């Protein structure tokens, strides 16, 4: 019933562009929307986010998260390990690569979402959410070696799965961080499943 | 270590602007970033709210109430938590209850309110409160609920059982061209993982 008529480039950076979108509302009235897109999509999605489940015998299961300075936020954020999918990279392969670069952990794919939208009122940006298990007991995950690309500075924070939401709330109240909306959504559902 | 040095406006729309962010990296070196922000954030603790609406009725499984809308930036229909921007002077809780009634017809009860969480912190400074709300589906107020949609708002209500949310979203993605929101998908994954 609704569809795009035209897109007008407003401003194109190296990484991000601003468009005015003309679309038909369901009444047959023509309307405009200010929209953001990345310049980097070629891919099933722009990015991957990894839900990394660190499994060590006789330990609580942990979710592995990363803490980074985010220039748009002007502060530190707690997030699932994540990055843009390389030209000709599979979402699964991008997930294991990003997980290893950001955490040093070597993981196994459990499941992979279809492309899901990040902020569909603002942007066309999409990701694959890739569930990965990490055998914390294997030699390769003993002293995990993180491989940061140029300009990437990442701290690893592993939090117990069974208490994730209370642990995230404590970090926010203590360390003045911003928790990622997908991390918080996952944490909430772990509590609401009961 | 890291902080913002300057924010240079590149392009300002009515709703969305693009900025050149100069920040200090932790090596002590000056770097830049292309950052998106909204034009609409005054004193609000966040841009917006997203509502996790748990529809509770005697001798029914709990449902998660979702909305389906055309999203110009995506060029298609999206399944999301009910959501909108926080009005100047409005609490996150009032915005959540108001957006839920406007988009679904349901009159909710506040359960929980997150801190401000980041929508896509590599791209934008955009934040929301995630507000958990219960809906007493047994109350006559919530019997034949009519969406009161705003000018240019066209919303379909989709209520899915919490106990089968991920499978029901997967069946919707199979049967038509539609994107699930990353927060809905993250919430549905955690319900499975718990
Ligand atoms: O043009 C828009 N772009 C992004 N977000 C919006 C949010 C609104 F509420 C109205 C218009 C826009
Ligand atoms: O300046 C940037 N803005 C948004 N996203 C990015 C993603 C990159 F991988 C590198 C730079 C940027
Ligand atoms: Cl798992
Ligand atoms: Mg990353
Ligand atoms: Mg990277
Ligand atoms: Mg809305
Ligand atoms: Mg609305």
């Amino acid at each position: 019933k609704q569809y795009i008529i035209s897109e007008e480039l407003i401003s194109e950076g190296k990484w991000v562009k601003l468009e005015k979108t003309t679309y038909m509302d369901p009444t047959g009235k023509t309307r405009t929307w200010e929209s953001v897109k990345r310049t980097t999509r070629k891919q099933t999605a722009d990015g991957v986010a990894v839900i990394p489940v660190l499994q060590r015998t006789l330990h609580y299961e942990c979710i592995v998260l990363v803490k980074q300075f985010r220039p748009p936020m002007g502060g530190y954020c707690i997030e699932f390990p994540a990055g843009l999918i390389d030209d000709g990279e599979t979402p699964e392969a991008a997930a294991l690569r990003e997980l290893e670069e950001e955490t040093g952990y070597k993981g196994d794919i459990a499941e992979c979402s279809p492309a899901v939208c990040m902020d569909p009122g603002l942007s066309n940006c999409t990701i694959h959410i890739v569930t990965v298990t990490i055998n914390g007991d294997d030699a390769e995950n003993a002293r995990p070696k993180p491989k940061p690309g140029d300009g990437e500075f990442v701290e690893v924070i592993s939090l117990p799965k069974n208490d994730l939401l209370q642990r995230l709330d404590a970090l926010v109240a203590e360390e003045h961080l911003t928790v990622d909306a997908r991390v918080y959504s996952y944490a909430l559902a772990l509590k609401h499943a009961n």
